[PDB]
């Protein structure tokens, strides 16, 4: 047996920053809809489509475009609505830019986000979006069984 889910949660809303300069609107796009499709055949609820289409955004201003983006999208949804996860694209070595990106997300804007690696999105295997469907599903409140 490899995982699985045994409840899936729920990803009604949802958004994408890409940080890569090797990955363009149109990959982080697909790479996202891929992932999404994953975990909604896992046993998710998961929005095939994000609130706001991906945006790109140079390291340097992580604070910026994630305090923007989060409050852009946010506003977009019903009030009371809050969004569910961000899917973060990083390059391969990005520094300081992982915890920055956390510690942001974690204290700042309370968001649940998932970062993937450029070297992933690029080769977007089946089992590595079956294995991100797994963290994501932790994150937002699921259930995996054990081996
Ligand atoms: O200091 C770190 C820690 C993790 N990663 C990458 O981020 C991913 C997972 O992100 P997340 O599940 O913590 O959101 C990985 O595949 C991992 O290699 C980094 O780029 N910097």
């Amino acid at each position: 047996s490899n995982k699985k889910m045994i409840n899936g949660g729920t990803v009604n809303n949802w958004i994408c920053i890409n940080f890569s300069r090797q990955v363009q609107d149109n990959l982080a796009r697909t790479f996202c809809q891929e992932l999404a499709q994953m975990c909604y055949v896992s046993g998710m609820a998961f929005n095939p489509e994000p609130v706001l289409p991906p945006v790109s955004a140079r390291p340097e201003q992580v604070e910026k475009v994630l305090k923007t983006r989060y409050h852009d999208a946010t506003s977009k949804l019903s009030q009371g609505k809050e969004i569910d996860l961000l899917i973060v694209i990083l390059p391969d070595n990005n520094g300081s830019l992982y915890g920055d990106l956390k510690r942001i997300c974690e204290t700042e804007l309370g968001i649940v986000s998932q970062c993937c690696l450029t070297k992933h999105v690029f080769k977007m295997s089946k089992q590595y979006m079956a294995n991100v469907a797994l963290k994501i599903n932790v994150k937002v409140g699921g259930r995996n069984t054990v081996l």
